[PDB]
């Protein structure tokens, strides 16, 4: 996999964000995770965590996996990095997302993220509290 540039356009929620990619506005949905909807418990906290991470970043990058790059709603599917740190993983490590939606052929970082989820659960963080 490789990292490609993007710039933040706007926060959306815990697991989606509006980015400019190859000069076009797209909504991105984070691979391999599910944050609570803003209406649900820890939704606000997930949104805020995601928003802060991306807005504090100097450099946002997107990394597509081997499979589908857009989902059925036209959202980009990617691992998103904020100054080299993977947002998807950070959400799971903080107990603000579950590993989820692991479809074969776009699951390169599955085991990395499950390792994070296990550490979050052990610490009883947020969703695992
Ligand atoms: C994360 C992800 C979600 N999706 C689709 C599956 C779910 O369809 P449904 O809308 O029919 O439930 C939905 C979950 O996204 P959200 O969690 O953002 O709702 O997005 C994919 O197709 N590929 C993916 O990699
Ligand atoms: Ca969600």
């Amino acid at each position: 996999l490789h990292k490609e540039p993007a710039t933040l356009i706007k926060a959306i929620d815990g697991d989606t964000v509006k980015l400019m990619y190859k000069g076009q506005p797209m909504t991105f949905r984070l691979l391999l995770v599910d944050t609570p909807e803003f209406n649900e418990k820890y939704g606000p906290e997930a949104s805020a965590f995601h928003k802060k991470m991306d807005q504090n970043a100097k450099k946002i990058e997107v990394e597509f996996d081997k499979g589908q790059r857009t989902d059925k709603y036209g959202r980009g599917l990617a691992y998103i990095y904020a100054d080299g740190k993977m947002v998807n993983e950070a959400l799971v490590r903080q107990g603000l997302a579950k590993v989820a939606y692991v479809y074969k052929g776009n699951n390169t970082h599955e085991q990395l993220l499950r390792k994070a989820e296990a550490q979050a659960k052990k610490e009883k963080l947020n969703i695992w509290s």
